[PDB]
């Protein structure tokens, strides 16, 4: 077993999901969408942690980093931006001030430079393999959808998937399609469903965490 260091505040929620994974949840205030909750993932083992998506800004990012060090007794080994939008890179500056390396695909990094968003520092094409303690962490591209660059995260030792905004909560609407390739989105998530057939936890970019049924739902939503 592992301790439960979950907690809730007005600007930040951290919630245990499995023995070695935690959801982080922050909020992004827009004038065209309003206040939207945003999900990320923390996985850890052996004093090392990896985080998928920054919390929405530098202040909540700072709180998460300190909590990983103080409560989990882990060093944040890396942060991975799962696409170029601000609910993935908004807090990158705080990670960088802590000397925490940030990773994203080269496509994501080009997008962030073009949009003058904070830029992940280390690029890769299609797939990144990290270790947390002795545990594998995967981040990989399976096709376009919510954006042309979106990737997912997987922690196979506990079958936890961070789907990001490519994956919708059950009964969600299509959401923000401004950068989307909707015609291939079903095939992209079908590809993911085919390759992660025993996933136990699926975390959408926004909304309620569930199981593999979030893949089936997302495929339906964009297939009609
Ligand atoms: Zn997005
Ligand atoms: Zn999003």
């Amino acid at each position: 077993q592992t301790p439960d260091k979950s907690f809730k505040t007005d600007d930040l929620i951290v919630q245990k999901l499995t023995d070695h994974t935690y959801q982080h949840l922050t909020y992004l205030q827009t004038q065209t969408f309003g206040k939207v909750p945003c999900n990320g993932l923390i996985v850890f083992d052996g004093g090392e942690a990896v985080i998928f998506d920054t919390p929405a800004d530098d202040a909540t990012s700072e709180k998460v980093i300190r909590w990983v060090e103080d409560s989990l007794k882990c060093k944040v080994k890396a942060v991975i931006a799962t696409h170029f939008h601000e609910d993935c890179v908004g807090g990158l500056k705080a990670f960088h001030e802590h000397g925490i390396p940030s990773y994203a695909t080269n496509k994501t990094i080009a997008f962030d430079k073009e949009h003058k968003f904070p830029v992940p520092q280390k690029g890769f094409d299609n797939k990144l393999e990290l270790n947390v303690g002795t545990k594998p962490v995967v981040a990989a591209f399976y096709g376009e959808g919510h954006t042309r660059d979106n990737i997912i995260g997987y922690f196979p030792s506990e079958k936890v998937m961070f789907g990001g905004c490519l994956i919708k909560e059950v009964d969600a609407t299509k959401g923000n399609l401004a950068d989307a390739n909707v015609d291939v989105w079903p095939a992209t998530v079908a590809n993911i469903r085919k390759q992660y057939s025993d996933v136990k936890v699926v975390i959408p970019g926004h909304g309620k965490i569930g199981g593999s049924e979030l893949l089936d739902y997302t495929i339906k939503l964009f297939s009609q």
